């Protein structure tokens, strides 16, 4: 399987970028939420958004504590995001699942 | 840092079920997407989800190649789930960021 080895090679240098691009990814999602289309906020699931929080905050933590900036940097990022998100969520729906 | 070391050391065996959670999370939005609440599609970036998917694309090849469940299996789901909320974004409104 040389195309799956070709890519897997291929990120070994580049895993702690990866972990920041989901976060960065993320901002259009913001944007939407909070400038552009926050009329359509009920679209959103609050319960995903959270569970997000969540598992980024748990894998933060377990970075930080092994000292693994590949992990906790790009978690801690998305963290915030997802933070981010369950709080616009809550501020244009005034709660939702 | 007692509390931080705590869980570090606590989500070691659990790394592979941390890995399934964002995914599943993603159910309650991908049934707001297609079921309950489509009318507000335009709310969602497909520039997101459309990121997620590919970055959970890359992880799940990185896992395969390097027999590697604890990574593969939660990001392969990942994967499917995010390209569903691509399909669906697309679907209900014929295109956007
Ligand atoms: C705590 C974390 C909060 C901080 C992170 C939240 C970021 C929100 C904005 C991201 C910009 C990405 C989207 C680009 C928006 C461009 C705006 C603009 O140029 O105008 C509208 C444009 O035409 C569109 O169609
Ligand atoms: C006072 C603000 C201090 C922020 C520091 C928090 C530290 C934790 C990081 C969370 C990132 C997201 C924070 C939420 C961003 C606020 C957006 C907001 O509340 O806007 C509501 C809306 O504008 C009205 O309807
Ligand atoms: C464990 C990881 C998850 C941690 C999650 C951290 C966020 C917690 C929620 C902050 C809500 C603050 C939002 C304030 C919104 C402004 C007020 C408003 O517009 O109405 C909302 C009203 O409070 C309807 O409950
Ligand atoms: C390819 C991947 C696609 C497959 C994955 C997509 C899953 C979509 C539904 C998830 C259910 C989670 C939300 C629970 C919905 C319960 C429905 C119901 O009980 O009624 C509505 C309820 O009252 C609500 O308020
Ligand atoms: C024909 C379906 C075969 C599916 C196998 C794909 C394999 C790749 C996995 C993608 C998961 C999400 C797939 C997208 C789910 C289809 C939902 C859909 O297209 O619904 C549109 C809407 O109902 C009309 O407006
Ligand atoms: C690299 C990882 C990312 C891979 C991403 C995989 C998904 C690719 C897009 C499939 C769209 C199919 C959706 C079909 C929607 C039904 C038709 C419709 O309702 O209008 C849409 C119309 O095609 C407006 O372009
Ligand atoms: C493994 C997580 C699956 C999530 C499915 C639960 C959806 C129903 C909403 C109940 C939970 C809402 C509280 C926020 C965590
Ligand atoms: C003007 C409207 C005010 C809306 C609330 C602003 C404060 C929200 C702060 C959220 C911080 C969450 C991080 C824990
Ligand atoms: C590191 C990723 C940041 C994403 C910010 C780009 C938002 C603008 C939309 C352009 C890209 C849309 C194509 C889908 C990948
Ligand atoms: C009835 C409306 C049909 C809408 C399109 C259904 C087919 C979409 C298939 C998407 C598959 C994406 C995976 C690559």
């Amino acid at each position: 399987m040389a195309l799956i080895e070709r890519i897997g090679k291929a990120l070994e240098p580049l895993m702690l970028v990866m972990g920041l691009i989901s976060p960065l990814a993320t901002m259009p999602q913001l944007y939407k939420l909070y400038v552009s289309h926050s009329e359509h906020a009920l679209g959103l699931s609050l319960t995903t958004w959270l569970l997000y929080s969540f598992i980024a905050l748990l894998w933060t933590i377990y970075g930080i504590y092994h000292k693994n900036p590949t992990i906790w940097v790009g978690n801690c990022l998305g963290f915030l995001m997802y933070v981010a998100m369950v709080v616009g969520i809550i501020a244009h729906t005034g709660g939702t699942y």
